[PDB]
């Protein structure tokens, strides 16, 4: 029951003390902030979003509002990812070495907060995981403590729109970014523009491809002066 | 008249009763009188009841008693062998109510072995329907449920297989199973709601006409997966799901008589 | 031989038969035949015939009697009753044998009554065609489908129904048995269905399903009439009107 | 009775007339016509007139003349001024009469001074006119002008008033006129041959026919920007397609016609 | 500076009034500012007030009555006739200061005959309400929207209008006279295209055009229902039924 | 100034040649100039060339063969080796005016050879070694339509498909092996009912052009293209938002 299961997650965090919280925006990193607000105190509870550039400015605007709005202390640290060569050169391994410089700046930052762990909310400690939370259990115990905002559009890092080997810079980077945004706004929630040089190859759910036909020469022209010479869209369909 | 004197009403109902047995089918209506009778009555008095039958979804059952669980109640699978009466096994008109009577005949003999007091179900405006007295109607149940911080229940109605067949067709273990891999196979390409009617060679798929434009993307993959899972023709009913449900004032009465025909 | 040899054979055969009875379809082949008699032997020696029946439709029979008098031909309809001889009314496979006996000794009555020598039909390089004696002259003459577009293109031949009409019975499965009921339904439906903008259009019959066949390329343009047509199928007596997924065949 | 004899009596006709002024199309009938007063009479005794206006497109005036010089005729291009007419210009129901007593009125003008002995145009207000319509005497159908035209070698032919766009009661400008003919065109373009851009001051309604609506969608924000820049300030499209009215079942062919 | 310091001026200011009618819309605003008068004065010194009017429709009415309801508070519906004034029936560009003072003259002239203190509605910190001399405590006392999210959850507020009504003079051109009839046949067309799946819809009044707008990726979705609509807006009164091939706010 | 003098404007010419050679694409230009060469001059004066090459489909070519045979033709098939001229087989701006010598130097041997007084091409109003007698004439597209309908000619090639080599960018070096591979994948979508496409290849990115009027019909297909033009050797199988051209 959800009853017993954050008897567990908070006797596990009680042991704590002292808590610095890898805040997403997302719903899950939000139970873990607000509930370990509620059981250590806005004084012994940091929250920390990383901001970078392997994602977007929206989803750390949103997260920076929504850990205050939860009442917790809360950080911006910048990461420079592209400093790392297997990084910026996109090889497969890729992810580690991010994962290796995020978790490093957050332990890092746990060191001079005093606190005695990171907490992250995946489904570094997941107490959520630990807890036998799924994805209705964390629904049930979100409303019951009264929380409504979170970012529930789930971003990947910028790195799965280049190809293995491709460098990535800040301005292939921004032009595939601002594409996505602007395709976002036009109703399309999840979507990709992935980057072949001067061919922009745009992934869309098939079920969406239909009602995408009217947007057609708009996006044509827009990600044609945002640099690419050929806007395309895949017949495979998202992912 | 008010939602409070709805939900006193409800609590008042219920406290009478102190041991219940609760019919739970997972939708909102079911989950409802579930976390009002564990709240009002408390968890040693609930017994949470849900049907596995093969007349339903392996996951319709599966979410379902994941969902007493989460709302705390002491939830016990029993299974029904709907298809040992002839009633249901060969389709007739009225297999629904002998579906019911096997259904409601065992939750009666579970509520004697666990001395619950009444056996109640989700039904709104030995078998109780709180909400039913208490005068809740579909938008009352939704007030309610937000009152109470519901948010998990089965968001699109479940209903038996034996609606995908024609009236007199005898259903088989082969044939439920193709009309249950068909629809499986349709609501994994982004489609919830969806009937696959079953007329021997000729599959009917009933989509919500909201949806059809999307659908056509999929025609030659769902052609083909259909055909393999036993169809000859796998076709697509003009008339949607639920016909007439969203027509204009002159049409919907018009379809109304033609569904009525029959 | 050449194209001009086979014209010369074609002329000759005609000028040898001096009055002379078309079937005519509308088809390239018969608009060859009919254009080559009257050419020939004149308006007054050549009478064209289209078949009516309950297996095609009104309107490629209008299309057919509307280019024999374009063409300059004396036209006359005559109906044909398919549904009386039993091997087409339960729709068995050699019933097309059974429907042209019953075509060719309508047209041999017609031309005894009007002096004829032949029947004349556009069959290129067919038992019931001989047991009843017509004559297929571009065949004798030993055209091929090229012989008949090179000779049509030379005389100006620019109009001919294109899309060949075939029978309803296709839209029942083999055995069902035909009448006139479900046969005008099936014409009713894909009437209505053609005059949508969807000329080529199958209603195949299933009893209380109506099976409805259309090109995969004008699939998205159906959309806009899912409700029209699934009502108006409707109170043809279909309960389920449905599109096949499948696409047309 | 027989297409040889209806073509006696046109023939006839025609040799008794013996100098005829021939109101041209370029549509099958007006060809025909045309074409016997050539065969029966000769060039000199035969002026084909074509009418240029406001209510009809530059390019079906273009088209029509070069048929009628195409077919050997002395052609004469003669512009009317509709608009002149305030049952034209303020476009009220009976506006089609006026506008044919005017282009007939022009047409007698015409024959008068070449020395015809009458008008004859294709048909199958001209009474008042005086004009002749021999098809129609001979009682030719569709079929028997289709029939002569194949006889005689014709193959080449070719459009409704532009007043048909505006609603009765709206007074016709150059300018609207103008603004309609080019939102058609810049349509037809697109790959619509069979269009209207219906005139509500500044509301443009379009008609297609519907099995196009679905093919439209790709080029509405197009058709919204181009439409606006020619002076509407709303570009819409009719849910009731072109024509609204004929594709429908027999219930709602009956709802949608005691609508109207 | 604190959401708590934010939230202690607003308790101040509902002491300081003792007893007020609050303008009860439905939404975030509006249940918040509901929420904190009935804790810091009690049921029977709060009055929750529900106009009724032509210009919204009856749903939105009886959500905002139930949705005051069971926050716990006495609701009243009262109803005004927008029509009355000739600035509103004419649709002038001005109409919507004239319809806003004519409501809060209603309210006013509800919280003197109850004694209230004030009449208060839910403005936040980003005309006609100054010169009735409506408060906005939640503006007075620096709420954002995001200090207005963080007290709703604080106090288990989750219930509220999740979209916000518009008059429906904005589907007539300015200068047009509004009519009973014809702001009927506006929202019966706009009710019915919501009951298809379009919940963002404006069917823009054009004498017998109707101007349907729509977001655009939704009107692949819409082509099914071209010719339902386009009957059953024509049984609603208009001629013409069109598609506005530029969407949703034109 | 009329269709019937710019006619004899274009029949006196070719009683003053005599003797001709007609380069036959097989649309509807060509088939102009090849009725009316033996509507002039007769079977025995006209010689039909159809050239047959890598950059064009074996499709068009056995059309055209078959319909100059069926207008009444001497018909013959010559193969021209477009990509033995390295101009061609890198794909420069240039290889337009190199495959258009090889095409006239090989026709005006077939005309030496067979004491032809010229070689004839469909060019219209609107390579100085052949005669545009329809261009000369002053044929506009309009009057080419009205004078193939006055002779009853109708069975033409509809949609004129080009050189494949507009299917590859400048400087990508023309192969075997990637010209099969487009010629394949637009063979297939033209089988579908799209007559006019382009496949433009970007190594493994597949860019197809339709006309846009046609690309809402196209949903119904995008997994069988998808998978078709994957078999034939592209990793991604994409749709110009574009649109033709
Ligand atoms: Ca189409
Ligand atoms: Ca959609």
């Amino acid at each position: 029951t959800l009853a017993t299961k954050k008897a567990t997650l908070v006797a596990a965090l009680k042991d704590l003390q002292r808590v610095t919280v890898a805040f997403s925006g997302g719903i899950d990193s939000t139970l873990v902030l607000k509930m370990a607000l509620d059981v250590l105190g806005r004084d012994n509870v940091t929250a920390v979003v990383a901001n970078s550039e392997l994602f977007t400015d929206e989803e750390f605007d949103k997260a920076m509002s929504l850990a205050e709005e939860l009442g917790a202390n809360v950080q911006g640290t910048t990461l420079d990812y592209l400093s790392d060569d297997h990084i910026k050169n996109n090889t497969p391994d890729s992810w580690y070495y991010a994962k290796k410089m995020f978790y490093s700046r957050l332990n890092d930052i746990a060191a001079n907060n005093g606190s005695a762990a990171v907490l992250d909310g995946m489904i570094a400690r997941s107490l959520l995981q630990e807890a036998d939370f799924f994805k209705t259990d964390v629904r049930a115990l979100a409303q019951e403590l009264g929380l409504t905002n979170w970012n529930k559009v789930a971003s990947c890092s910028v790195s799965s729109r280049f190809p293995y080997g491709t460098t990535l810079t800040h301005d292939n980077i921004a032009q595939v970014m601002a594409a996505e945004k602007y395709l976002r706004s036009l109703g399309f929630p999840t979507v990709r523009v992935r980057f072949h040089n001067d061919i922009a190859r745009i992934e869309l759910p098939e079920a969406r491809i239909g009602d995408f036909l009217v947007f057609n020469d708009r996006v044509n022209r827009q990600l044609q002066s945002l640099g690419f010479r050929y806007v395309t869209l895949d017949l495979g369909g998202f992912r």
